[PDB]
This record gives structure tokens, C-alpha cells and sequence, in this order.
């Protein structure tokens, strides 16, 4: 039942989904003069050279793109994080115009879109298992401001025409994550949570400082898919982020400055 609009949107989750209202929800607003440099974090390390990409899937809310996550292959480490943590997916959150799209916001300015990067630390053996941990999961997450065109975004528009309605999937190998990286890997740190539904609070957030560009063209694209199934009235994929959650108890920590 849950979803983005007016009736089952992200001010309804709380009636399915209590945590809701939690102490660690996400995303947050980012205040920049208000995060403590930490002189203690390591650069995060990001090997993705071996991933493997399986599938895209349109399901009804985002598409997700999915990666073989059986073995070591595209980890995220160091950061913030002890361990090692496995790329199962990315996906990404986008508006109906471009002042708007992302989850975090950075002194309440919202950028085009945000791509989330998901991991699962591989103490806990699989996904399902880490969600349930209060460090199960790592997500990366990039803002995107719409000006120059991502090449290495490009792969991912063009096939989006075959998944235009909510349950279509289709092939999707060979696509390098690394393709979707700003050059520097600034961020800011906090722990949170999912910010869909079941909205668990098991996220190690990851924030870059440095959106990527992507253009106009691209990310109409997004626009064009569907929340609908095939054969149902079109309801344009807009708009799918929950917006800015209570910091509360929580610290946003720096990488840099
Ligand atoms: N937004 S997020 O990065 O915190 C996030 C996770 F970290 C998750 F681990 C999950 S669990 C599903 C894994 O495929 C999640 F749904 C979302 N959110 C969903 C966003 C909207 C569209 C539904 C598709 C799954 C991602
Ligand atoms: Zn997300």
C-alpha cells in the first residue's frame, strides 16, 4: 500500500511502519557548519573494478539496478565503517523538476536527484540477515544537479524504455558503478536508516560533498518511467524521496575541512 503520493506518501509510513517516527530515521538535512570535522575518519575505499551487474528492475516505486553480490567482488571499506561491506544494488530518487529529487539536503538545498549505492557488511551473511543489525548496511549516496551530461550514466537511461511500468525487468551486465563517481570522495557521516518502508534503522549513511552532473536530457528520462503497471492508467515516477527526517540524538561527521 505504501508510496509517494498524497494518500499512502511518506507522512502516511508511520501507521504501517512505527519506526517511522524513530530515533535514527533518514535522510537528514545536511548542516555543513554544523558537522564536526573528524580528523580519526579514513578515506573510504571504493573497489568496484569486479563488479558484475545482473538486472534492472522497475518495481513500482524506483528501479533498482542489481549486482552478484555471492562473492567479494564490489566492496566499500574504510570510511566510517569496520569490516567490509558487499554492493547489492543501486538506485536513485528524483523530482518532478529539477529543484528537487534528493533524500538529504545540505543547508536545505535539494539537488536534482540522489543515487544510493546500497552494501551489506558480509559479517552478517547475507542481506536479509544485515538489515535486522544496526550496522548491517552501508549506502553511499551522490547528489546529482542537472547541467552537463553523465556518460557513464548513459547505459543506464537508454534501457530504461524497456522497463517503463512497475514489475518489468530486464538485463543489465557489464555496467561499471565506477561511472557514476564524482572525482572526490568528501563526505559526511551519520548513522540512519532506510528511507523506504520498512524504513529499518541499519544504515551507515555515506554522503559524498561533490554532486555529479548529469543533463537535462538524462534525467527526463527518469521522468518518462511509471509507478503504474502495464495496462494501468500512467502515473509518472516523480518525486519518490522521503523528505528530511529529525536529526535528534545524532552527530553528522566530516571527512574533510
Ligand atoms: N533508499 S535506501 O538506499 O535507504 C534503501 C536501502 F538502503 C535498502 F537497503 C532498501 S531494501 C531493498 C533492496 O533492494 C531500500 F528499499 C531502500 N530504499 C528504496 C528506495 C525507493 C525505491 C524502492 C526500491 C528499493 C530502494
Ligand atoms: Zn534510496
Amino acid at each position: 500500500h505504501w508510496g509517494y503520493g498524497k494518500h499512502n506518501g511518506p507522512e502516511h509510513w508511520h501507521k504501517d511502519f512505527p519506526i517511522a517516527k524513530g530515533e535514527r530515521q533518514s535522510p537528514v538535512d545536511i548542516d555543513t557548519h554544523t558537522a564536526k570535522y573528524d580528523p580519526s575518519l579514513k578515506p573510504l575505499s571504493v573497489s568496484y573494478d569486479q563488479a558484475t551487474s545482473l538486472r534492472i528492475l522497475n518495481n513500482g516505486h524506483a528501479f533498482n539496478v542489481e549486482f552478484d553480490d555471492s562473492q567479494d567482488k564490489a566492496v566499500l571499506k574504510g570510511g566510517p565503517l569496520d569490516g567490509t561491506y558487499r554492493l547489492i544494488q543501486f538506485h536513485f530518487h528524483w523530482g518532478s523538476l529539477d529543484g528537487q529529487g534528493s533524500e538529504h539536503t545540505v543547508d536545505k538545498k535539494k539537488y536534482a536527484a540522489e543515487l544510493h549505492l546500497v552494501h551489506w557488511n558480509t559479517k552478517y551473511g547475507d542481506f536479509g540477515k544485515a538489515v535486522q543489525q544496526p550496522d548491517g548496511l552501508a549506502v553511499l549516496g551522490i547528489f546529482l544537479k542537472v547541467g552537463s551530461a553523465k556518460p557513464g550514466l548513459q547505459k543506464v537511461v537508454d534501457v530504461l524504455d524497456s522497463i517503463k511500468t512497475k514489475g518489468k525487468s530486464a538485463d543489465f551486465t557489464n555496467f561499471d558503478p565506477r561511472g557514476l563517481l564524482p572525482e572526490s570522495l568528501d563526505y559526511w557521516t551519520y548513522p540512519g536508516s532506510l528511507t523506504t518502508p520498512p524504513l529499518l534503522e541499519c544504515v551507515t549513511w555515506i554522503v559524498l560533498k561533490e554532486p555529479i552532473s548529469v543533463s537535462s536530457e538524462q534525467v527526463l528520462k527518469f521522468r518518462k518511467l511509471n509507478f503504474n503497471g502495464e495496462g494501468e492508467p500512467e502515473e509518472l515516477m516523480v518525486d519518490n524521496w522521503r523528505p528530511a527526517q529529525p536529526l535528534k540524538n545524532r552527530q553528522i561527521k566530516a571527512s574533510f575541512k
